[PDB]
């Protein structure tokens, strides 16, 4: 499913991570945007051969199961297909994980050099949440 902006933005608040771990709303929906284009279906593989899912473009290395990335540490605890539902839980359950991990948000490359430091408040202006 491709999301809206507002849409995903209610959606991210009611599963809880507006402000987790410190980091407002905007930064998550900026993230989204930025790693997937709000698109759950969105999939990259990497030199490595690891391979990003979802609309957080959660790694096959660390955080989930995908059959085919040799020592996967499956951190999060699901197959990488979860992460690719309309249903976000798995993909905002595994990234509460991951932002609690010591790096926080720099995880994300792409929050790093396109969101961080930036108005990210105005990812959710507009929206009614
Ligand atoms: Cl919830
Ligand atoms: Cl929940
Ligand atoms: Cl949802
Ligand atoms: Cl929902
Ligand atoms: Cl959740
Ligand atoms: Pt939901
Ligand atoms: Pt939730």
């Amino acid at each position: 499913k491709v999301f809206g902006r507002c849409e995903l933005a209610a959606a991210m608040k009611r599963h809880g991570l507006d402000n987790y771990r410190g980091y407002s709303l905007g930064n998550w929906v900026c993230a989204a945007k930025f790693e997937s284009n709000f698109n759950t279906q969105a999939t990259n593989r990497n030199t490595d051969g690891s391979t990003d899912y979802g609309i957080l473009q959660i790694n096959s290395r660390w955080w989930c199961n995908d059959g085919r990335t040799p020592g996967s540490r499956n951190l999060c605890n699901i197959p990488c297909s979860a992460l690719l539902s309309s249903d976000i839980t798995a993909s905002v359950n595994c990234a509460k994980k991951i932002v609690s991990d010591g790096n926080g948000m720099n995880a994300w490359v792409a929050w790093r050099n396109r969101c961080k430091g930036t108005d990210v408040q105005a990812w959710i202006r507009g929206c009614r949440l």
